[PDB]
């Protein structure tokens, strides 16, 4: 683009994923959560 122009896994926390908002999949959620490592939720905290 600079050239051209896991299984048997129940859900048992429940907390760590914020969203259990509808039955089977949920279809249009506001809610969006990024899994981060160290460097970048400091990334982050740099942002804010």
């Amino acid at each position: 683009l600079k050239r051209s122009n896991e299984a048997k896994n129940p859900w048992l926390t429940g907390n760590l994923v914020e969203e259990a908002n509808s039955q089977g999949i949920i279809q249009n959620r506001s809610i969006f959560n990024l899994f981060a490592n160290t460097n970048i939720y400091i990334f982050f905290r740099h942002w804010t």
